[PDB]
DNA sequence: ATCCGGTGCT
DNA sequence: AGCACAGGAT
């Protein structure tokens, strides 16, 4: 597999590309965090303002460890799943209290975080300090399934297993973080669930499933 | 190595 | 009412 020239084109069009989404402002591994839990739940455009006044509100990551749960719970207003943000109150606290408030850069170490897994660990990690990690999420999922023509059940640990390695032999490590995002972007903007623009794709040519006509038909979920 | 759940949509 | 989504789940 060309990977080399795979980066080239994928992170060219990235530079092309990439939206100036708040959360992208700066590499603050807390604000990276917060931006991530949003996402994982609600579509971009509800998540901009409750991302922003969340901020506003809480503008460090102990500023919310110490804040009472109750504050926490009114500034999560309207997104929902009020057990994931408990989970994040109670993993910044033990960030604060455990590792002096700075965001574990250890991937094993920030994962034993309540409601931090995989997915959490490689987007954090990579996307604020560089860790070589993948970020496989449903988006990258996606891309990857269509990329490499992947017929897996994407719900298995086997098929996750599978992309993370994919990730790990494809990525471009002089900027892990720019690569994990560019995927990511891809699969928002391009590579999208249904009717995928694979005429506008820069990755076209390195695409089995568009060489076989079949990018609709993925990935498989069962 | 999952399979669960809160949510939105219909 | 049933269904799809999306990650963490121990
Ligand atoms: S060519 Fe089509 S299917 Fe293949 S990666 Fe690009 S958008 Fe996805
Ligand atoms: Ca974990
Ligand atoms: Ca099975």
């Amino acid at each position: 597999f060309p990977a080399r020239e795979f980066q080239r084109d994928l992170l060219d069009w990235f530079a092309r590309e990439r939206r100036d989404l708040p959360w992208r402002k700066d590499r603050d591994p807390y604000k990276v965090w917060v931006s991530e839990v949003m996402l994982q739940q609600t579509r971009y455009e509800t998540v901009i303002p409750y991302f922003e006044q969340f901020i506003d509100r809480f503008p460090t990551l102990e500023a919310l460890a110490d804040a009472d749960e109750d504050e926490v719970l009114k500034a999560w207003e309207g997104l929902g799943y009020y057990s994931r943000v408990r989970n994040l109150h109670a993993a910044v606290k033990e960030v604060k209290t455990r590792y002096g408030g700075k965001v574990p850069d250890d991937p094993d170490e920030f994962s034993r975080l309540k409601g931090v897994g995989p997915y959490t660990v490689g987007a954090v990690l990579s996307l604020a300090y560089g860790v070589p990690e993948p970020a496989v999420n449903g988006n990258v999922m996606r891309v990857l399934s269509r990329l490499f023509l992947v017929t897996d059940d994407i719900a298995k640990c086997s098929t996750r297993k599978r992309f993370e390695q994919i990730v790990r032999e494809i990525m471009a490590y002089e900027n892990p973080g720019a690569f994990n995002e560019a995927l990511i972007e891809l699969g928002a903007l391009v590579c999208t669930p249904r009717r995928p623009s694979c005429l506008l794709c820069p990755v076209q040519a390195y695409c089995q499933a568009f060489a076989e006509g079949v990018a609709e038909e993925l990935p498989v979920k069962m």
